């Protein structure tokens, strides 16, 4: 599928940089015809078939195809796509309140009410995605953006569909692999993957929200991955002594090695810690 090949600068002006990663940079921008503001994600294309730099056309097209399906208050949306010889440029919805990661670095730990206010929105977004058989595969606090961080109960949107896949057979076997602290054991073990992997990541996020600590983090990536595969985590009393047993139960039923025994998104919404 081809994208708009007019110069994006003919239609948008860019401003502050929002972040950058291995293959992409995101810049705030403003559409000239409407004055409306967006986030332009410039993804570097692969320059040869066998290269390891840049992102393959197949991978870019997958991210775009999934994003085109999405319209939900808790998930980022896609406005337009441009391309030139060097980049594909996604014109994404602008969510300007910063990463949940940075919000957490300030509070250092959330109350259960604050955590569940965020988690209910994350669960609602993931429920929408999983209902469409979309596995995100990269859920973590850096990929949850706040609309406005200066309100008591910030609203959020899930971002970053660079690893997302449609799961139309119940599992995909593609060597998908995200951030070690957040990947499920089936990712670590290179096993068939499905929607269940996201539910594990939600368990990790919840543990972090409540404690400020990462459940599986070792001193090296290989230690973290070994800890994940072995389900090597525990609720440290220093962090969790005043946390409810029901909150621990919610986490415990997500950090389950066997994907078939792990809570699904629907289970998580009915769990007594979440359900009103
Ligand atoms: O509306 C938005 C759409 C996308 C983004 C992306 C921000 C971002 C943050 C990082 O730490 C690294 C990165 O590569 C990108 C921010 C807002």
């Amino acid at each position: 599928t081809v994208f708009r090949q007019e110069n994006v600068d003919d239609y948008y002006d860019t401003g502050e940089e929002l972040g950058s990663g291995q293959f992409a940079v995101v810049k705030k921008c403003r559409e000239k015809s409407t004055g409306l503001q967006y986030a332009a994600k410039f993804i570097k294309k692969r320059r040869t078939k066998s290269s390891r730099r840049g992102v393959s056309r197949e991978d870019i097209e997958r991210e775009v195809s999934i994003l085109k399906e999405i319209q939900h208050p808790n998930v980022i949306t896609l406005h337009e796509v441009y391309e030139n010889k060097t980049d594909v440029i996604l014109i994404l919805e602008l969510v300007a309140g910063g990463e949940l990661f940075d919000f957490l670095a300030e509070k250092e730990s959330l109350t259960e009410e604050e955590a569940t206010e965020f988690l209910k929105q994350i669960l609602n977004g993931v429920y929408y995605l999983h209902s469409l058989q979309i596995a995100h595969f990269d859920l973590k606090p850096e990929n949850i953006m706040l609309l406005d961080r200066n309100v008591p109960k910030p609203r959020i949107k899930i971002i970053d569909f660079g690893l997302a896949h449609k799961i139309d057979f119940g599992n995909e076997f593609k060597n998908i692999f995200g951030t070690p602290e957040f990947v499920a054991p089936e990712i670590v073990n290179y096993e068939p993957l499905g929607l269940e992997a996201d539910m594990w990541s939600i368990g990790v996020i919840t543990y972090i929200l409540l404690s400020g600590a990462s459940p599986f983090l070792g001193d090296t990536k290989q230690e973290t991955l070994a800890n994940v595969s072995a389900v090597n985590y525990e609720f440290e009393d220093e962090y969790f002594s005043n946390t409810s047993a029901l909150a621990k139960d919610f986490i415990r039923r997500l950090l389950v090695k066997d994907p078939k025994k792990r809570m699904t998104i629907q289970d998580s919404l009915q769990h007594p810690w979440i359900k009103p």
